[PDB]
């Protein structure tokens, strides 16, 4: 059965007006800025940008990829694909 989400999981997360993004849950690093109550801070693979999100535009990678694991022409979008894919758990510094 499945968790909370914890930093290190991979999802693909949904932002107005965009397409469900693939991305990671984050650790908050000693001294950064931490998220507001009951959100999550979300790293974008591909464009490498974080936002704060809460469980319902958070979904699961395994299950959903075959849904939202093809390409788009957005910017970042594919570079993202691969990350998720080949190296989700690297630094992108
Ligand atoms: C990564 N944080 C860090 C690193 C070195 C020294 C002090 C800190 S802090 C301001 O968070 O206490």
């Amino acid at each position: 059965m499945p968790h909370a989400f914890k930093p290190g999981d991979l999802v693909f997360a949904k932002m107005k007006g965009y397409p469900h993004w693939p991305a990671r849950i984050d650790d908050i690093a000693d001294g950064a800025v931490k998220p507001p109550p009951n959100k999550y801070p979300i790293f974008f693979f591909g464009t490498h940008e974080t936002a704060f999100l809460g469980p319902k535009d958070l979904f699961p990678y395994d299950k959903s990829k075959d849904k939202y694991g093809k390409p788009n022409k957005r910017k970042g979008f594919n570079e993202g694909l691969w990350e998720i894919q080949n190296n989700p758990h690297a630094s992108y510094s």
